[PDB]
């Protein structure tokens, strides 16, 4: 039960614990499933002190328990105390994945073939997510779990939202953040992130590594060049479209100059994914149909959602006590004596 001066309490089913890269809300550890005769990953989460942590925990649980797809990480089991009073830390059991794209990029330059089929697997899972009317909102290499070159799964659905183009009023990982987010809930923001990931696979480094959001914008415009009047007019929040302007005018740096060693089809697709204007940005079914992925594209082998997702209760304004109860309810199916 003991792991590095801290209780884990995931017995007696899960044993032979071994500490691995710890998460944010608690920690992550490997374990042997005595029931399934295989090693698994267990994610200890203690979100109950703070409201946001409770949103992200509940968000990921509802989404992942409903989703069933080869390129999306699943939830095998949830370990938790019998009563609400007793539980402070939730345990989530998932398939063990050897590494992630972030780690893999630190150690290896990727071949065009490996990049191509990685890109396919991401978009395949994304197709499922978007067909369910769900946004991931935080795609990046570290959220792409890997076992082999043929085994990629998308994880961390804490920031996942149901799509809502008309939702106008916390933010995603900066380097992979779409320009419309920083200037003024659409599927286009996910394609942008993927574009950033594709660029990163092609050169083993972030394409837009800003220090903060204004600098993030400068990096983006530094490659794409100064936005047209067309793209300018779609910036609804003044002090942006009329912030800069002043705009040390920049020319569009050609993709083939940034990535001289890359497949021209990859750069073409990369170009469609990283278009400034979100309304002109390529969609997930179109990206899959792009020539660069023609050797893998197969609509008959790309499952979609049975029913477009909708949160039965809308969580944004609810207190952390109400969240704990909703978390308690959602995880009840994994408890002994569960009815209905
Ligand atoms: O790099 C991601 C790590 C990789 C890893 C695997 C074994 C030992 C050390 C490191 N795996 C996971 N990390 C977080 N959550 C998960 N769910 C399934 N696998 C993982």
């Amino acid at each position: 039960e003991m792991v590095r001066g801290q209780v884990f309490d995931v017995g007696p089913r899960y044993t032979n614990l071994s500490y691995i890269g710890e998460g944010a809300y608690g920690m992550v550890c490997s374990a042997y499933d005595n029931v399934n005769k295989v090693r698994v990953a267990i994610k200890k989460i203690s979100p109950f002190e703070h409201q946001t942590y409770c949103q992200r925990t509940l968000r990921e649980i509802k989404i992942l328990l409903r989703f069933r797809h080869e390129n999306i990480i699943g939830i095998n089991d949830i370990i938790r105390a019998p009563t609400i009073e007793q539980m402070k830390d939730v345990y989530i059991v998932q398939d063990l994945m050897e590494t992630d794209l972030y780690k893999l990029l630190k150690t290896q330059h990727l071949s065009n073939d490996h990049i191509c089929y990685f890109l396919y697997q991401i978009l395949r899972g994304l197709k499922y997510i978007h067909s369910a009317n769900v946004l991931h909102r935080d795609l990046k290499p570290s959220n792409l779990l890997l076992n082999t070159t043929c085994d990629l799964k998308i994880c961390d659905f804490g920031l996942a939202r149901v799509a809502d183009p008309d939702h106008d009023h916390y933010v995603a990982t900066r380097w992979y953040r779409a320009p419309e987010i920083m200037l003024n809930y659409t599927k286009s923001i996910d394609i942008w992130s993927v574009g950033c990931i594709l660029a990163e696979m092609l050169s083993n480094r972030p394409i837009f590594p800003g220090k903060h959001y204004l600098d993030q914008l400068n990096h983006i415009l530094g490659i794409l060049g100064s936005p047209s009047q067309e793209d300018l007019n779609c910036i609804i929040n003044l002090k942006a479209r009329n912030y800069l302007l002043s705009l040390p005018h920049k020319n569009k740096v050609p993709w083939n100059r940034l990535f001289p060693n890359a497949d021209s089809k990859a750069l073409d697709l990369l170009d469609k994914m990283l278009t400034f204007n979100p309304h002109k940005r390529i969609e997930v079914e179109q990206a899959l149909a792009h020539p660069y992925l023609e050797q893998y594209y197969d609509p008959s082998d790309e499952p979609i959602a049975e029913a477009p997702f909708k949160f039965d209760m809308e969580l944004d304004d609810l207190p952390k006590e109400k969240l704990k109860e909703l978390i308690f309810e959602e995880t009840a199916r994994f408890q002994p004596g569960y009815r209905s």
